[PDB]
């Protein structure tokens, strides 16, 4: 709505957007900011303290989760 106090999310997001529009995800990640961001994501789902707007806008711009944990229960 407003600036707020997430001014780096919404960079992030942007950057990640577009970084997204060009390789969908980077499964290597050695782009720093966004290489960082997603080291710290990691423990953000696996806690689950990962909120499902954040993780409905990178899926809306194509960022794909995979299945990197391979065990379904359904």
């Amino acid at each position: 709505m407003n600036q707020n106090l997430q001014g780096e999310w919404m960079k992030n997001y942007e950057e990640l957007k577009s970084f997204v529009r060009k390789y969908r995800r980077f499964p290597k990640s050695t782009e720093g900011n966004l290489g960082g961001w997603c080291h710290t994501q990691r423990k953000m789902r696996k806690q689950g303290k990962l909120p499902n707007d954040r993780r409905l806008l990178l899926d809306k711009i194509g960022f794909v989760w995979s299945l990197e944990h391979h065990h379904h229960h359904h």
